[PDB]
């Protein structure tokens, strides 16, 4: 089953996309700081929460790019937190959340970043990389080729994102440079390059503005087949006030999200957004999934 | 039994190199200042430490070079010291460890320096090197051969680099002159060379630069067989935190592993390193093991 209304199956939307095109080309929506929906605190809401809904949430509502950010234990284990804070969430939930979802929606595949966030626990006896790939990594869920990596090869499984230092197992995409607080382009591996829009801690019309740009990069390179583009949607809080990631995104979303709408492009790459719901209206989600209709 | 597979145990890694190279030309991976790991006080742990694991956990991560350091007691027995510092561990200890993984790893060989590291107590009978020829290196464990060692005569025995004056009975490789905290080149005997870089107490540049420059060399090197590299990572404390034995070995350890990684060398020498562990993340001893392939 291969036709354009299929990609209105958000729980399915990989489904009609031809197996051998690489994933780099797909244009993929994605959750930034995907685990801290369980935050309730207000003073801790305003400062870290970038979601509202949880991991399955997230992946019915057509997000197949996660940003997890881990801190290794005492106990060989990987939780989930933001800056300092403990978000209520462990990698090995994660996880099993993905796997289900693979299992009901086997034409998906889950891409999983993974960063260290904050120091490692005192009693520690691995590094987090060493931990994360003996007790997690092994499993045979998360696809271990590299390249650039095909859809069809990635159906049912996680592909990794590596963000940390000192990988010493094959699979993924390599971890690569990354300055802080930039748009800047790299290398992957042998076969892929990468350019990322990370503007975090810009004023709103700079991110704005790098939002777009990127994303006529990739607009203008829709045939770069082996060039992942990243584009952060989201913004970081400025505290106690009207600037929280949250006030952002209903702005950003809608906005990037028409621009999307109205454009018609052939190519809007990973585009990574806070606050994925159901809340403002022209979806940007939606709009990165249907700039697929062309490969269909 | 034959393939560079067998590099991996690393119980077992010499087994699959042909016997008759050289333990010269093998590159092999040995802890720096072997005997320190009960030390327990924070002070003399700031000073003092190299290791946190026990002889047979270094075995079993890899090591078959081991810096054993003694002093004569009262009781004609040598037991282990820092300077000052008495570890709390003895040289039949160091001894009866190396025969019992060699017990269970007859493929191996345990390559063990020795050194007189603080004056004899007082009340002792002969001198350090009568008292180590007579009463431990009798053992038909050790090698009582010499020239440019075998790894097939090796095999199942103690192979003593002896870094103590006065000896008298053969076996092993000799006792060289030595200039403190330089790197030079020597004899040993009729049939091998040896390059050192022993830089302790130099800046953290000018180290990891000697390391790398030492180890450029003898990777241009690799059919010299004539020639032993060996090559400290450590470096001696600043009186620490922030500059101990282990902080620079958090930092010295993963660089020049992840150097050895992208360079894919053929030959690395004899790398004596602080702090084998499974802490940090690209593993220096495993990455100098794997430059064995070459020799499979
Ligand atoms: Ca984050
Ligand atoms: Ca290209
Ligand atoms: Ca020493
Ligand atoms: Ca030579």
């Amino acid at each position: 089953a291969s036709s354009v209304n299929e990609l209105e199956n958000w729980s399915k939307w990989m489904q009609p996309i031809p197996d051998n095109i690489p994933l780099a080309r797909i244009s993929i929506p994605g959750t930034h700081d995907s685990g801290t929906f369980k935050l309730q605190n207000p003073i801790k809401q305003v400062w870290g929460m970038t979601q509202e809904y949880d991991f399955r949430y997230q992946m019915d509502h057509g997000a197949r790019i996660f940003d997890i950010d881990g801190r290794l234990t005492d106990d060989n284990t990987i939780v989930l937190h933001h800056g300092p804070l403990y978000l209520y969430v462990t990698l090995h939930e994660f996880i099993n959340e993905a796997k289900q979802f693979l299992k009901d929606n086997p034409s998906e595949t889950i891409i999983m970043s993974l960063k260290k966030e904050y120091e490692d626990m005192k009693g520690a006896e691995g590094s987090f990389s060493s931990t994360f790939e003996k007790n997690y990594f092994v499993d045979p869920i998360f696809l271990k080729t590299e390249g650039n990596i095909k859809l069809g090869d990635a159906r049912g499984k996680i592909v990794l994102l590596k963000r940390y230092s000192g990988s010493n197992e094959s699979g993924g995409y390599n971890n690569f440079y990354w300055p802080d607080n930039e748009t800047f382009t790299t290398t992957v591996n042998q076969n892929v390059n990468v350019t990322v829009q990370d503007k975090y801690k810009v004023n709103y019309d700079e991110k704005v503005k790098s939002i777009k740009d990127t994303m006529d990069e990739t607009m203008n390179n829709s045939e770069d087949l082996n060039h992942l583009y990243i584009n952060f949607t989201s913004l970081s809080s400025g505290g106690t006030a009207w600037n929280s990631p949250y006030y952002y995104a209903s702005y950003i979303n809608p906005e990037i999200a028409n621009d999307i709408k109205q454009k018609n492009p052939t190519r809007v790459g990973w585009v990574i957004q806070d606050y994925i719901n159901e809340k403002w209206s022209p979806l940007l989600y939606q709009e990165v999934i249907r700039a697929n209709k062309s490969l269909i």
